[PDB]
């Protein structure tokens, strides 16, 4: 039965990791797979998170299961981090939110239940995203449609396309928004298009679902949650799935959520005891020790404070290298200008590089990016930031 | 778009978890959920588990994204505990093990596996069997069916029926059966029996799917897989979806594994590249805590023995409760034998309770058991002996 299987094609990210780790030649650059490295080019653990550890090696008494929807007190904070501890939304309690394995588990288990217990279709992503997006959500049967978004020519958010390719989304359609640092442009919208899109997205009746997995590497962490909340000041329902991967540095552990939030208590409750039937018949119940982890972070106001400094570190690194990867490039002799690198938000940046030319750096110079030419920022150093520039410059 | 969900019945299973905790009696007692508890009746961390946690503790250096396959070595530790260490699958290399989050997750993404890439219309799951099988399956869009094995009568397993059952399994079809301890009877078939079972799978060309959550619960390691292993050396294909949460007490880390055997190893990649693609568009990859946990221990012998020893004595402790039970009941004024207890294998007990009784136990009594009358030998003490089975002759 197994022999009328076709193969399926390499992951256009996870796949490249790959690549490099066989790769045999020295003086190789990773910048594909959006993961953190510091200045000496290592994914270290923070701090903040090997204290937290080992409290609960010391702690734990047990590793009896969790309920169906996770740790209570990490529901908790989750909200608070994305709604502001006064929110309404929490204090009338319209929000319930499950603990999932990752932010992509998150992703799965709010396309599952929207699909088992909605009239929900169709799904609007932007072009380009994330490529697991779509992925994701056909797995659940849903079916996928793109709207505009990249001004590649101005490198910039083509607010106007964008508006008009929306305009075939019908009121019941879940429309796609990642919450900050865009993934793979970095370029998000204003604080005033967000708005203009809350409006919007109410008259026409679209279920927003937030994707929010680098809250934190934009300006602040209460920064980066302006758009949702313009959102949640504006509508009844919607579904944010977060992640905690990049902004712990919990990677491997798998520690997300998906919140749901409806237009009373009695109605969220009702609708996400359905969630919490989709996670029993997918992995029963999430992974303890990550969301242990930032639960104690989040909790501790002495660790919490660490936690805050080390992400603020991690987000100045970034935007250090960002101007670093833009002047090195000049002084390299590049005639293309780079300057609107400077504005793009987060890990990732839209090199603007041709696929032929992503290969040619790779088989030739030996630097691996996405095809798409998205490079990840975070993966530069002061140390491969000339051999990486002086590798561009020569397939410009 | 939420207002007319309807909600969701509670698990049977699980749900019950939340009423005990509830529960005001001082003297409540659970029997509800498969969890194994010392003489104190504690859920304790194992000791091989604690030292292999400060091993991590102390030499983790990143938590970079695992893999979607997971850690190597574990992948290779469980299927020398399935296949045996110089197994010919192993040296053939006919097998790929991804690791997932618990056993449930191993099912699913097995279930995805097939939904999406064979033609696999339907499931067959012994009756009774784990509540959870069918909506694993039915959520993946797989017809599940049922076939005979209980004996209520004389509390035995009916060959006759569960042979006759099966003839109406199709070619092509998957037919799934537990590893060892049965959930809920604790009886399961004699090697004589795989071996019929095994050759008659082959004839009728089933696709084999194991279910192996208790290995080294019955008698031993090697002796619990016996059945599968009559299965591996006849067949072409098969799956088995294992779980750690129980020989290692990791219930809330999630670790799980679910193997994939082809005919050789050309076929086994190909398939094993859509697995791969199902658990990407779910989890994207598997937390490692748990995991690692495991690797290690296995991988090291000086922590591969302690836990070895720490195993047998938690099946130990199983037996002299379900002897201590049968003896308890009838010094309590049972007016019954109980006697077939002692025959089943596992941490349950198919008590032959109707729901009405089991019902009276939790509100009368406040003693939790699944409403199937299956009740947790693992959690019975020589503390709560003695009103436990008190409360069980009085509904008699
Ligand atoms: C928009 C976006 N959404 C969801 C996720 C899911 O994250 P999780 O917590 O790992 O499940 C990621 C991770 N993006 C990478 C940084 C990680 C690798 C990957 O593709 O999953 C990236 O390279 O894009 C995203 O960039
Ligand atoms: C046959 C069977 N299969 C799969 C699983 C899944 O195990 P996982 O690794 O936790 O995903 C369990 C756990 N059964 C319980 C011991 C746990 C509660 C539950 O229903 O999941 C039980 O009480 O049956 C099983 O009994």
């Amino acid at each position: 039965m197994f022999e009328n299987i076709t193969a399926a094609p390499a992951d256009p990210i996870l796949g490249l990791a790959d690549l490099f780790r066989a790769d045999e030649r020295p003086g190789k650059i990773n910048l594909g797979i959006g993961v953190y490295k510091d200045e000496t080019g290592k994914t270290p653990v923070l701090t903040s998170v090997k204290k937290a550890e080992q409290y609960l090696l010391e702690n734990e008494t047990t590793k009896n299961y969790l309920g169906i929807d996770g740790i209570p007190e990490f529901g908790r904070c989750t909200q608070e981090l994305l709604f502001g501890k006064g929110s309404a939304l929490i204090n009338d309690k319209r929000a319930r939110t499950a603990q999932t394995p990752g932010g992509t588990g998150a992703l799965r288990v709010a396309a599952d239940f929207l699909a088992k217990n909605t009239s929900v279709k169709r799904v609007w992503v932007s072009n380009p995203s994330w490529p697991n997006h779509k992925s994701v959500f056909n797995s659940a049967g849903l079916e996928v449609r793109e709207y505009a978004y990249y001004d590649a020519e101005n490198h910039t958010l083509d607010f106007d396309a964008l508006i008009n390719s929306l305009n075939e989304a019908q009121a019941g359609d879940v429309v796609l928004f990642h919450g900050c640092c865009h993934n793979p442009t970095g370029i998000d919208p204003t604080l005033e298009q967000w708005q203009t899109l809350a409006q919007l997205s109410v008259e026409k009746g679209w279920l927003p679902l937030f994707d929010f997995a680098y809250q934190g590497f934009a300006r602040g962490l209460e920064e980066d949650a302006e758009g949702l909340r313009a959102f949640a000041a504006m509508h009844k329902e919607l579904i944010v799935a977060s992640s905690y991967s990049k902004n712990f540095g919990l990677y491997n552990e798998r520690v997300g959520a998906c919140t749901l939030v409806a237009a009373d208590s009695e109605t969220v409750d009702r609708a996400f005891s359905q969630m919490k039937a989709a996670i029993r018949a997918n992995y029963s119940n999430p992974p303890a020790h990550g969301a242990s982890v930032v639960a104690t972070i989040l909790s501790n106001d002495a660790l919490r404070a660490i936690w805050e400094q080390e992400l603020t570190d991690m987000r100045q690194r970034i935007q250090r290298m960002r101007q670093l990867f833009v002047n090195t490039l000049q002084e390299k002799g590049a005639n293309r200008d780079f300057s609107f690198i400077i504005k793009q938000n987060g890990m990732f940046s839209f090199s603007g590089l041709t696929k032929e030319q992503v290969l040619r750096l790779r088989e030739e110079f030996g630097v691996y990016a996405v095809a798409s030419g998205r490079v990840n920022v975070a993966g530069m150093t002061p140390d491969n930031m000339a051999p990486l520039c002086e590798a561009i410059v020569a397939v410009l």
